């Protein structure tokens, strides 16, 4: 299923409108309009994943909790621990090396 | 309180949890690491929904789209227009104000 020029053409788009809401955030930090901005286009339930895929990253991160630990503290089962490990070893050598800083 | 210990304790924990976001992606920015720190943290669907949201809230902003190209063009249905419609209601006016200035010029 090799990709054609419409199909290309649609994912380009679809970057460009990402990117503009990335830059978009950048500038409300900027403004200190983040809080309300983030409310506006974040419903609070996906605010709530957000807040929950962080403490996932964490304790994978730190290597402590057992996964029996993880399901009962974090509501995170095996799929997602599976899919937040993945996540972390695709991540760019220097974010990564970041979060172990940070969250640690 | 408005709330029972049980909610409030939750709620509390949940509050923190969010702002902790909120300073992690804060600080990526400043370190030029937003963009993978977006990607580790936001599934693809995802992305793809708030970039459309932005848009949304351009063509709601401008006032020139119709209903009918609002779905064609957005997948935007009655139901969500009206959503996003409530939720720009809701945000402080010196928000809306400031996303008139950025989406619209
Ligand atoms: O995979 C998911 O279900 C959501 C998700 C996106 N980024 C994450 C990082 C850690 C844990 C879960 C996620
Ligand atoms: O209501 C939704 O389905 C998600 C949503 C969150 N913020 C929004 C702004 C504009 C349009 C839709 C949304």
């Amino acid at each position: 299923a090799q990709q054609s020029p419409y199909s290309a053409a649609m994912a380009e788009q679809r970057h460009q409108e990402w990117l503009r809401f990335v830059d978009l955030l950048k500038n409300a930090y900027q403004n200190d309009l983040h809080l309300p901005l983030l409310n506006l286009f974040l419903l609070p339930d996906e605010r709530e994943a957000l807040g929950t895929r962080v403490r996932i990253v964490e304790e994978l991160l730190r290597g402590e909790m057992s996964q029996r630990e993880l399901k009962n503290e974090l509501g995170a089962g095996i799929a997602i621990i599976t899919r937040g490990s993945n996540y972390l070893k695709a991540a760019p050598v220097e974010l990564r090396q970041w979060l172990e800083e940070v969250l640690l």
